[PDB]
């Protein structure tokens, strides 16, 4: 027999009815294959989230390009753009390539991640990393901060809470990039400093946790996708996503952490 499903989605129901949206959920136990999914393929915005994928396709980049981390950009005024704290600090100087990626994924740096962006190709050169991994859900459209705009219906800048899963697994625990690469991924994902009170929230202090937030600002739109290591356990790779109906719907942060715990719970 297999899993009830409507038992596993019902309290999952309950949490989206008083938040006033939708709640998206993705988990998989790399051990037993165990996963638990909610409204999991339905489409979400992904905010500031697209900046962990990108720090990836950077670092998929570097394979074949020796020293392309430890190049500096040099940029001018129009790289700035709100909520782009590190790369303001650095207009003067300058970063490196794995300082910029750093400060996209860490602190959610905005500027930080249109420069990497733009050695990408723009947008459509992330999308075409994640279509080389097999992922055909994700789609990257614009730039920091249109791709922030999370009105309902839009289909652009936005990707699944499943599709968001299985990549993050390929990239931190598969061999979708070459070793040291994808240890350099899962130490960015775990000095994230933007992300204590969502999935990091829902697990114990003492398992290490690397995650990537997304917070569009309006229309209830937030997320948050992590992977979790149980001490002396098989990793755990989930996403949280939510929209809501009305422009002024606010976001919640103790959502997406009973979400994760929820999901977190239920797999076995
Ligand atoms: C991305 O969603 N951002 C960047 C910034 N940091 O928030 S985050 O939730 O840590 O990613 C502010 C909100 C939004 C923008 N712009
Ligand atoms: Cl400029």
């Amino acid at each position: 027999a297999t899993a009830l499903t409507n038992l596993v989605a019902e309290p999952f129901a309950k949490l989206e009815q008083d938040f006033g949206g939708s709640i998206g959920v993705y988990a998989m136990d790399t051990g037993s294959g165990a996963t638990v999914s909610y409204r999991a393929e339905e489409r979400f915005p992904l905010c500031s989230s697209f900046k962990g994928f990108l720090a990836a396709a950077v670092l998929a980049r570097s394979q074949q390009q020796a020293g392309l981390l430890d190049t500096p950009i040099r940029y001018g005024k129009n790289a700035l753009v709100p909520w782009s704290p590190i790369s303001e600090k650095y207009l003067t100087t300058g970063m490196t390539v794995a300082e910029l990626s750093a400060a996209a994924v860490q602190y959610s740096d905005n500027a930080a991640a249109n420069l990497l962006l733009k050695e990408l190709g723009g947008p459509a050169g992330l999308t075409a990393f994640m279509r080389s991994i097999g992922d055909t859900t994700f789609r990257l459209d614009r730039w920091e901060l249109e791709l922030n705009s999370a009105i309902p219906g839009d289909a652009r800048d936005t990707s699944s809470p499943r599709a968001v899963t299985e990549s993050l697994q390929k990239l931190t625990l598969g061999s979708a990039l070459a070793a040291p690469q994808r240890q350099q991924f899962v130490d960015w994902l775990k000095g994230n400093t933007t992300g204590n009170h969502r999935i990091r929230a829902a697990v114990p202090a003492d398992w290490a946790v690397g995650d990537k937030t997304g917070t569009c600002g309006v229309y209830g739109t937030a997320n948050d996708y992590a992977v979790v290591w149980p001490t002396g356990r098989a990793p755990i790779v989930l996403a949280v996503y939510t929209r809501a109906p009305n422009k002024d719907d606010k976001h919640s942060e103790a959502v997406i952490a009973a979400a994760a715990r929820l999901a977190l719970e239920g797999l076995g």
